[PDB]
């Protein structure tokens, strides 16, 4: 997250860190959202490589024991049927990960609330992005979870010429674009939390930023719109 502030430990308990095995250690590569005790939602492009993956829930400082983490393996990866690696602008950047065991819920580990199917937010709706991604374009990862206030940019504005044009589709949510705050590499797969009827719900899965940089004016961070995929999500959990 560029232009973030550090999050409190218990503020976003459905956030997870998706990590892959890297020699004798594990390395953060993406975020995700815990949606069931044994299912995580993340972006399909985070699991394009055929690596060994684990999920860490109750995480706050990547490099330190916090006394709250649980570590669990990924047993099955279901990416969207229509995802295409060579075409992230087409959408469908979403995947669900079945965990090897069910995690224990507590004040640090909770399920993410999903929106109702079809829900579209009004422009400039209050949302927060969270993650351990780069804190500057071409910088390095954060050690502790960061958050940034990122209001939505609706489809009509985001698909206009000066913003993303044809690259953004209506299956996506745009948020931010002020040139200071944004998602960045390593935040991919993570939540966009938006306040709706006094409750935070996860309306986006972080998908992409500009090739020019993470925080670029009029190039808001782009998210997979979760409410376009509620039927698919529920069909996969009900049979896997
Ligand atoms: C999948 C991708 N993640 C990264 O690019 C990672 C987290 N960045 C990284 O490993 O650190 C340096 C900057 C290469 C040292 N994008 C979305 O999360
Ligand atoms: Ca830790």
């Amino acid at each position: 997250v560029v232009g973030g502030t550090e999050a409190q430990r218990n503020s976003w308990p459905s956030q997870i860190s998706l990590q892959y095995r890297s020699g004798s250690s594990w390395a953060h590569t993406c975020g995700g959202t815990l949606i069931r005790q044994n299912w995580v939602m993340t972006a399909a492009h985070c699991v394009d490589r055929e690596l060994t993956f684990r999920v860490v829930v109750g995480e706050h400082n990547l490099n330190q024991n916090n006394g709250t983490e649980q570590y669990v393996g990924v047993q099955k990866i279901v990416v969207h049927p229509y995802w295409n690696t060579d075409d992230v602008a087409a959408g469908y950047d979403i995947a669900l990960l079945r965990l090897a065991q069910s995690v224990t819920l507590n004040s640090y580990v909770q399920l993410g609330v999903l929106p109702r199917a079809g829900t579209i937010l009004a422009n400039n709706s209050p949302c927060y992005i969270t993650g351990w991604g780069l804190t500057r374009t071409n910088g390095q990862l954060a050690q502790t979870l960061q958050q940034a206030y990122l209001p939505t940019v609706d489809y009509a504005i985001c698909s206009s010429s000066s913003y993303w044009g044809s690259t953004v589709k209506n299956s996506m949510v745009c948020a931010g674009g002020d040139g200071v705050r944004s998602g960045c590499q390593g935040d991919s797969g993570g939540p966009l939390h938006c306040l709706v009827n006094g409750q935070y719900a996860v309306h986006g899965v972080t998908s992409f930023v500009s090739r020019l940089g993470c925080n670029v004016t009029r190039k808001p961070t782009v998210f997979t719109r979760v409410s376009a995929y509620i039927s698919w999500i529920n069909n996969v959990i009900a049979s896997n």
